[PDB]
């Protein structure tokens, strides 16, 4: 078996076979040396005793509301802090990217082939003696047992942070531009070849789909008017392929950039809101530039919408998820004198950790109705019946589920939850503890320490035996949450570097792009820098209902 | 007409229309302000009073051999100087990239579509009153007339810097991995989607082509053995498409990563040398790693050859061209504490300036024979007849043509020389003087100042009327050379930023890749960091003949 199977190399050191049964660790720039990269250099030892733990940092950022209130009002100070949040998080991501499901060593194939998700840790080699390497039993516990014992919802557990359905649907719509598993090829492959925030879920992944969605007048997207309301055009009108089961009537097959977005009326609500936003931006641009043509109106609006998206995601979405009293800021200039790579490759494990199915409620409650999963799925009649204003007002009020803490996956999606476990193993993911060490976190020393509780911990001990072979995905969903929080530490500490990297990595954030003329002048540039989830709804939904990401 | 037609914004200010007959310049981070970005800030005023001209710096680099001898052997000084070279040149290149032939403003399409070459200057708008904007006549002079009066060789002008045919064929083999114009789509499009030094000219641009070239044993590339010598395998054996006339003997239809390389035996010489190098690195790695299979042997050799290529290009090829007494160094670590983007997009103008037609001799002299272009073209028999040893010995001794200085384009390639002019015009290139200002050079104030001479200057004055509409490509070939140099200022000052950017921008130069484990341990790493043009031939050509890029 591969001499690296036991993952001997510590502290981001890299393992290489040097014979059939010997390895060498490459400790370059890790700040450690010795056979396994565990002897700290003097200056490292100094950093290690002065580094606060992630839990300490969390405490600080979630208390002293009064101090943060002052901090938030000193632009100089707010910038300093926001800069440090960006730099520290991004240093954890390999960029240019390295490994993928087929390459546990760096290769040109893994670097150059955009069809793969990248990998933050290399796969476990095919010939290892146990699924996690050398530890644990020959087989991992039946995934149906893991799912049933510690993942499936008994009573609905509401998110104590107050996340609503506007938030759950925003997360689903936004992340589905960059998590687009290519099932013809397997779970380690993506169809999102732009690998980030390019708004392909609005404009289409390829030029051909974009051209069928565009009106070719005024920079606009095609649309239809139903009952005086603007909605996406149909499949029949556009020839844009969409995934619909065969019983969907032609007039109900809306066409949008992402072909799975007809699956869910919460996804279509966002699709329709963003299509309106693009056309509203074209209108403002045409007023600023009566000399411009359609192609430039269209491309400039798309750049403006990419900036609006990043800005909302940082200052509304991540803000709300963080629970911080510090006010996060979208400001590309904070990086202009730092070392930072303006590029991103989507990581398989970032896709895995975003499988937030416990966020889903037991029913979808719009106005006086409570729809089951079966009535909601595929059913865009519900959208037309109630209308966008009612959808916003209903979803803003309805609470989502807690994600960490265990037993909160709705039964309606049990096959999806089981697939995440199975596919993690097909992709030969290393263990939870290897992933915690990869992200500068202490390994968990027991199931009880992971869960913070006794009963789920004891079920997992019986299922897995050894904490060091506990798997990443189920651990994210059973992990002890922060006090009154939606997530536990592992979710935050992996999720935040992948997220900030992907947001800031965008070329629009680069110094040659981040200038008013990129966006058609100061008016277009202000649209980005003042965008918000409330303004997005206010500008594009009749009556301008109030909204946010909390109930 | 477009109000930016006259190129009103200076100092890398960006021009935008603000109504039908009005523009705004965006002076963001230029160090200038005012309507056209021409009023310098105080620090800018200071930094401009202190900056030496390129010709002063070139003079210092090519004199005081005595001092440079000292500097070359003080590793700390050498590194400090090489560091400054890398950083100051790279800063001129937009990265992430911006314009292309269809987009004279930033857009997602121009960012994301890898089929385009990028553009260092936006194209002249389609509706400008003259080819170059607003200056000059309604039509540029007939390209055949410019070609015949100032470009065509009367008698062969030797390169005074002593470049040889090893150098000339190395330039052509090396640059044709990244200049691969997609003539199906147009001159502003490329088939080299890796946009740099990925060695697709050895390994194939696509995975399907790579797999047909590979042996699948020991990491190796397929090959044949003719009269005891190793050569690339055939088109028949591999089913790899190559460009060859119908008459070529089956066994001379050599198949290599790049489809056009059977065109010229000097290109097949280097293809053959590099195929041998790949398989020799396979043998070294198999010895080091008997545990490794074919796939990892193949990928790790590729990474190693990519490193060897960068190494030789900087320390042999660019060293030679530069004329400097300072010893250039390939060392990724010099950029580790600098701001630098590990990515590259090939510029259309870098392709245009690399049209080094005048390097070609009047005949190709091997051993006793002197072959004409007609006899040399598509003729791999000559390679087999003389053998690689004789190739290297003859090409090392045969001098190449001078590139600048005018009238040195061999007539056998006059059609290609005329195409460079016609296609520059189709891609709506801005003028020489706009390019010189883009790269911080003073615009030429007369045709005489451009050429350093009278007769060509007078022909060009009558052809073009205004120096501000002289064209880039033909200016590079008539420009007054540096003293006994192969190139003028404009060639070196545009060429060096594009070159060093594409060299250092490669992911293998990034801190996560630049580690001995990437290359299979210390043995593979050393192969890279001790590569030269001499060791390349010594290891792979029977008898280990002396070679160099000069004499
Ligand atoms: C972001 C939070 C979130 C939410 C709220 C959510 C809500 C819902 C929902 C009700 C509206 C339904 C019916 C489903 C059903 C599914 N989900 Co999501 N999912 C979410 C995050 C994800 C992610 C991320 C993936 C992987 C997508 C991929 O890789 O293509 C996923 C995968 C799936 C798949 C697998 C098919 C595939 O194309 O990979 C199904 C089926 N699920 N989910
Ligand atoms: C670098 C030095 C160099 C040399 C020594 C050289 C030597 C030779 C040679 C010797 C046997 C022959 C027969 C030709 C003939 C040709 N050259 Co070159 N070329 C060179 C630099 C280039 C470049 C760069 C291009 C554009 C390549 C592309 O875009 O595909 C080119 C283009 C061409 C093309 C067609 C592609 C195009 O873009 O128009 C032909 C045909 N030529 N050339
Ligand atoms: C990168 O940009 C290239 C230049 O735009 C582009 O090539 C172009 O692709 C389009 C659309 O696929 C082809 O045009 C076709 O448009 C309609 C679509 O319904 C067809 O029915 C027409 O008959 C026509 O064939 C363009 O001809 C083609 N232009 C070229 C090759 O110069 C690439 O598609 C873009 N690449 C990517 C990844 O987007
Ligand atoms: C290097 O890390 C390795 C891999 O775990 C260590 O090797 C194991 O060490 C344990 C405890 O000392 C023993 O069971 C064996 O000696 C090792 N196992 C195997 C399979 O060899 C090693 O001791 C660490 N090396 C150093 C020098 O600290
Ligand atoms: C910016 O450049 C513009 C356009 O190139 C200048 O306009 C010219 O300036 C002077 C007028 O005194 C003349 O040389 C030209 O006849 C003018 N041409 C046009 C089209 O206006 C303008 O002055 C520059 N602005 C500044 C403030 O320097
Ligand atoms: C990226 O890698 C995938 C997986 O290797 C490649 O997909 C395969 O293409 C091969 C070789 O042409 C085929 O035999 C199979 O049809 C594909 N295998 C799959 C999908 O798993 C893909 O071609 C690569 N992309 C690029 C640009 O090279
Ligand atoms: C391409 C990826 C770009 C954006 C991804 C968007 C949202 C994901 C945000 C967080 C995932 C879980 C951790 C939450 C981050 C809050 C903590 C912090 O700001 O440090
Ligand atoms: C893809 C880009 C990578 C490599 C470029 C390859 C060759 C370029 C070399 C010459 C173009 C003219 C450059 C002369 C540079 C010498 C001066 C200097 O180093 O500053
Ligand atoms: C080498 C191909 C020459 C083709 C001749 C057509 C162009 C003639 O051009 C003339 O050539 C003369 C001879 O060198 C020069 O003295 C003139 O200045 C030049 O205009
Ligand atoms: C779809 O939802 C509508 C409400 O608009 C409901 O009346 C109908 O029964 C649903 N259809 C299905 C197939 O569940
Ligand atoms: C090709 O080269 C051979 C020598 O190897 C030469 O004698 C022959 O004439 C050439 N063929 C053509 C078509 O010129």
């Amino acid at each position: 078996h591969h001499p690296c199977c036991s993952n001997p190399c510590q502290n981001r050191g890299e393992c290489m076979s040097t014979g059939f049964d010997q390895y060498k660790c490459d400790c370059t720039r890790t700040g450690f040396y010795g056979e396994n990269c565990t002897t700290p250099e003097f200056l490292t030892r100094i950093k290690l005793l002065l580094k606060p733990t992630p839990n300490t940092v969390h405490y600080i950022l979630t208390h002293f509301k009064g101090v943060w209130n002052i901090v938030n009002n000193i632009p100089f100070l707010r910038s300093l802090i926001m800069k440090y949040v960006l730099t520290s998080r991004s240093y954890l991501i390999d960029s240019p990217p390295t490994y993928n499901v087929h390459y546990g060593y760096k290769s040109w194939e893994a670097f150059s082939n955009l069809s793969y998700y990248t990998r933050a840790l290399p796969p476990v080699a095919d010939d290892c003696p146990t699924p996690m390497g050398v530890k644990g039993n020959k087989e991992l516990p039946d995934s149906k047992e893991v799912l049933e014992k510690v993942l499936l919802r008994r009573e609905f557990i509401p998110d104590p942070q107050g996340s609503n359905m506007m938030f759950a649907f925003f997360a689903q719509h936004f992340t589905h531009q960059f998590f687009k598993t290519d099932h013809k090829r397997g779970p380690g492959f993506t169809r999102g070849l732009g690998h980030g925030v390019d708004l392909n879920h609005i404009y289409g992944e390829t030029l051909d789909r974009q051209h069928k969605l565009r009106l070719f007048k005024d920079g606009k997207l095609k649309y239809q008017v139903i009952g005086g309301e603007v909605y996406p055009p149909t499949v029949k009108d556009t020839q844009v392929e969409m995934i619909y089961p065969p019983h969907i009537p032609e007039n109900l097959q809306f066409a949008v950039g992402q072909e799975v977005f007809g699956l869910v009326p919460g996804l279509m609500m966002y699709a329709t809101i963003w299509l309106r936003e693009h056309n509203r931006v074209c209108d403002i641009l045409k007023q600023e530039h009566p000399e411009w043509g359609d192609e430039q109106l269209f491309q400039t609006s798309r750049l403006i919408l990419i900036g609006e998206t990043i800005k909302i995601v940082i200052e509304d979405y991540v803000q709300h998820l963080s629970g911080y009293h510090f006010k996060l800021k979208f400001d590309p200039e904070l990086l202009f004198n730092q070392q930072f790579q303006y590029q991103n490759r989507i990581a398989s494990e970032f896709n895995t950790l975003y499988h937030w199915h416990p966020l889903l409620p037991d029913t979808f409650n719009i106005e006086d109705q409570e729809y089951s999963f079966k009535q909601f799925l595929y059913n865009n009649s519900i959208l037309l019946e109630h209308g966008l204003t009612q959808f916003v007002e209903s979803f803003t009020r309805q609470i989502a589920g807690r994600v960490a803490g265990g037993r909160n996956v709705p039964i309606a999606v049990q096959a999806v939850a089981k697939a995440s476990i199975d596919q993690s193993r097909e992709m030969k993911y290393q263990s939870l503890n290897e992933y915690r060490k990869r992200f500068s976190l202490k390994p968990y020393t027991s199931f009880e320490e992971l869960t913070g509780e006794k009963e789920m911990a004891a079920e997992l001990k019986a299922l897995y035996s050894d904490i060091d072979v506990m798997e990443l995905y189920p651990a994210l969903l059973v992990e002890k949450p922060r006090p009154d929080a939606i997530f536990g530490e592992t979710m935050v500490e992996l999720g935040a570097p992948f997220s900030l990297k992907g947001l800031m990595g965008n070329p629009i954030c680069s110094p040659q792009y981040w200038k008013p003329s990129t966006f058609g002048g100061e008016v277009g540039f202000k649209i980005i820098n003042t965008a918000s989830i409330q303004s997005l709804i206010c500008n594009n939904v009749k009556g301008c209902p109030f909204t946010s990401f909390n109930v």
